[PDB]
């Protein structure tokens, strides 16, 4: 019966998932920050998290820091960021990238309620120059101190919660963006993958 409870809870979670709000982690340095980002994705309703990492990208999530959240977000390793992002762009997704530059706009000026792929990272200016070249929006978070930037996980949460606020205002968490077919498919899949190993 206990397992029924988790699936019940999984269903409620899937009914609030934003199949439309995608996150792309561009070369996030340490696993502690990566795990925190996974937790944050889960918190705002992000269902898909893609990532690109040094030497292949064999990312090891910390269960003690993810609290098991790594289980209800699809995490997919990508070998070519621009190629993957172009796939979303051609599908109508706006590519929003954190780019540390005076030419970038305040992150609150973006409309996160439309299909969006938020790209964050630990390259010199946030995302790589290769990625920013294809972005629709280049964003920064206002700073008033000596630090030029914020910890990548903290910045990701700040931006994603602005997205949460906007979507909440439009009632996008009040109705499922995933269809019942998709919800049932995921329930079955994860209930299966959770056991098998």
């Amino acid at each position: 019966l206990v397992l029924e409870k988790r699936l019940k809870r999984l269903r409620e979670v899937l009914e609030k998932r934003q199949k439309d709000l995608i996150v792309f982690a561009d070369n996030v340095k340490n696993e502690h920050n990566f795990s925190a980002i996974v937790r944050t994705c889960d918190a705002v309703g992000v269902l898909y998290l893609y990532y690109y990492h040094a030497e292949g990208k064999k990312a090891k999530i910390n269960e003690g820091i993810t609290q098991g959240s790594h289980k209800w977000v699809f995490i997919e390793k990508v070998d070519n960021p621009v190629q993957k992002l172009l796939e979303f762009k051609n599908r109508g997704f706006q590519i929003v990238a954190t780019w540390l530059s005076k030419e970038s706009v305040n992150f609150r000026e973006v409309d996160y309620t439309k299909p969006t792929v938020l790209v964050v990272g630990n390259e010199l200016q946030g995302v790589s120059p290769e990625i920013v070249e294809i972005a629709d929006k280049k964003i920064v978070i206002p700073m008033y101190g000596m630090a030029q930037s914020l910890n990548v996980s903290v910045a990701t949460g700040i931006i994603l919660y602005e997205a949460q606020r906007q979507r909440e205002e439009k009632g996008m968490y009040s109705r499922p963006s995933l269809s019942e077919e998709e919800i049932q498919k995921i329930l079955k899949k994860w209930a299966y993958e959770d056991v098998i190993k």
